[PDB]
């Protein structure tokens, strides 16, 4: 299953990483990539945005249609345990690098002194700059998003995505 162009067009450069347009008004990203000390995102003043943050998961709901070209898609509260998802990585060069990952359990991982709520997976590598890339899978004719990239071990074999749950 290959992600189509419109789906890749949801993956958006943002701060020190990326985020993802779930719908014309809803954008998700990883909390630690969000720019600090700004007055606006995508030209919209912060006061016109509903910003929800839960650990490493951040969701923006804009007051105007920012991507009216897109259909809403489903955001799951986490990825299906045991399923192979795809991480839709865009590199700064523009290279597309979809990575297959078998998802594990939602848990708290010890990461750089913090206890980070998220979901682990095993790569079937990610690098600095990739955080915020979406974890997706295809259910029938339709793609679903279930998390955003947050961390990986030195070997790259274990990844962690932030989840809404
Ligand atoms: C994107 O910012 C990034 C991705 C990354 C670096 C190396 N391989 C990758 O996929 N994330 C980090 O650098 C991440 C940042 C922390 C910040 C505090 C909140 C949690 C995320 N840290 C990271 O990947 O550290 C390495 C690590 C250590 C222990 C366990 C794990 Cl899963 C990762």
């Amino acid at each position: 299953h290959m992600a189509p162009p419109t789906l890749w067009s949801r993956v958006t450069k943002f701060g020190s990483g990326w985020g993802f347009w779930v719908s014309p008004t809803v954008f998700i990203t990883t909390t630690h990539v969000v720019p600090t000390g700004v007055k606006e995102f995508f030209g919209e003043p912060l006061s016109s945005i509903a910003i929800h943050q839960a650990g490493e998961f951040t969701q923006f709901r804009f007051s105007k249609k920012m991507r009216p070209d897109l259909t809403g898609m489903v955001l799951e509260e986490g990825c299906p345990e045991g399923t192979v998802c795809s991480v839709l990585i865009k590199r700064d060069s523009g290279e597309l690098l979809p990575l297959a990952v078998r998802m594990g359990a939602i848990a708290s991982m010890r990461i750089q002194g913090r206890l980070v709520h998220g979901q682990s997976g095993m790569l079937l590598g990610t690098i600095p700059g990739d955080c915020g890339a979406p974890y997706v899978h295809k259910r029938g004719n339709d793609w679903v998003v279930c998390g955003v990239h947050a961390a990986a071990t030195k070997s790259g074999n274990t990844v962690v995505c932030a989840v809404q749950a």
